[PDB]
RNA sequence: UGUACCAUA
């Protein structure tokens, strides 16, 4: 801090007009002061100097952007900046578009400036704002981008605030095969990859497009849909992959990827998958929310699809419920037969009462635990199974 | 008996 400084009732139009703004701005003290003193009534050359001091010169701009507290002012100064309709607003947001493009890799990567690009993406004219997007990375930049815990959010408001014609490269980007598996293997990827699923439904939050920007909306969907149905396998038994994978299947707007998925991924491996840590996940969701002539495939499939051990006798139904993972989704076999026959779940799926078939499932399902009530007495899912069966007739 | 993300003074 300059030395003439170093009290309390201290003005802005002072630290404006001393020339060492930028001391105080990367100070904690200094730019609390700043931040409260921005906030107040503002003159037109008080505006005009923190326009040319924090916004006006590319380095500087950068400087604070990039500082811990210096990126807080900088967002400020640009709202002042967009709620001062004077002559020089068109230069000064031009110019910061100008600032913030011309490094837009470096500022989304930073914890900080990161912060001023998800600000100028929503505050800023859309139109400028469109520009800031233009100016992403294509290539392996933009993967880095995807994946960092801090950038990650830089396209999370781009998928929020502009329209998808100026984003649709991320999408096509995304849904190049290689890049998939990148991303989808990521922490932070995999959630951009749900932000963009979610923004490309035709769901309640969408009801306000034009019938172009739906079409617009739909060949994206099935873009990224394609790639991912494709890696289906991978990506339902990856560590993250998985929770895309059941958003998917457990969403009604997207039930035609529901199907997709079942059928060419799912169905003939759900013994094999229902062991596995990730996809076990994924196959009790397909359970819960498969139409009930898949559900009676899915059904079919564990009670009789799998040849049984030549030597023991034991079935996919006996691995199932004493396997760590497996446990968990003939649990929600039962519990789906249960709220069947108990009124608890619609039976008639389009007008037809398909009613005797959960009744059936249950039946098989009651004569299992029923004839290895023992086994199963002795762990924490068996007792639930038992229990669940007695609370039916109860 | 079984997994993530939700990120700045």
């Amino acid at each position: 801090l300059p030395t003439w400084s170093l009290r309390s009732r201290l003005s802005l139009s002072e630290v404006l007009d001393s020339g060492d703004l930028m001391k105080f701005a990367v100070d904690k003290t200094g730019c609390q002061f700043l931040e409260k003193a921005v906030k107040g009534s503002l003159t037109s050359y008080q505006k005009f100097q923190l326009f040319e001091q924090v916004i006006g010169r590319k380095d500087d701009f950068l400087k604070l952007s990039t500082n811990i507290f210096g990126n807080y002012l900088v967002q400020s100064v640009i709202g002042i900046s967009l709620a001062t309709n004077d002559d020089g607003y068109t230069k000064r947001q031009e110019k910061l578009k100008n600032f913030i493009s011309s490094q837009m890799t470096d500022m989304c990567l930073d914890k900080f400036a990161c912060r001023v690009i998800q600000s100028s993406l929503q505050n800023m004219d859309l139109s400028l704002a469109c520009k800031l997007v233009q100016a992403l990375p294509r290539d392996a930049r933009l993967i880095a981008i995807c994946v960092d815990q801090n950038a990650n959010h830089v396209i999370q408001k781009v998928v929020a605030v502009i329209p998808l014609k100026n984003w649709e490269f991320i999408v096509d980007f995304v849904a190049t095969p290689e890049h998939l598996r990148q991303i989808c293997s990521d922490k932070y990827g995999c959630r951009v990859v749900q932000t963009i699923i979610e923004k490309l439904t035709a769901d309640s939050m969408n009801v306000d497009l034009t019938s172009a920007a739906q079409n617009l909306r739909e060949r994206a969907l099935q873009r990224l849909m394609t790639s991912v149905t494709n890696r289906c396998q991978e990506l339902a038994t990856n560590e993250y992959a998985n929770y895309i994978i059941q958003h998917i299947v457990s969403n009604d707007d997207l039930a035609v990827y529901r199907e997709c998925i079942i059928e060419k991924c799912l169905m003939r491996n759900l013994l094999s998958l229902s062991q596995e840590k990730f996809a076990s996940h994924v196959v009790e969701k397909a359970f819960l929310h498969a139409p009930l002539e898949l559900l009676a495939e899915m059904m079919d499939e564990i009670f009789d699809g799998y040849i049984p051990h030549p030597d023991t006798g034991k079935d996919a139904l006996d691995i199932m419920m004493f396997h760590q993972f497996g446990n968990y989704v003939v649990q929600c076999m039962l519990t789906i037969c249960c709220d069947a026959v108990s009124g608890r779940r619609q039976t008639k799926e389009g007008g037809y009462d398909h009613a005797i078939s959960f009744q059936d499932w249950l039946k098989k399902l009651h004569s299992r635990v029923t004839k290895e009530r023992h086994r199963l007495s002795r762990f924490s899912s068996g007792k639930k199974m038992i229990e669940t069966l007695a609370n039916l007739r109860s």
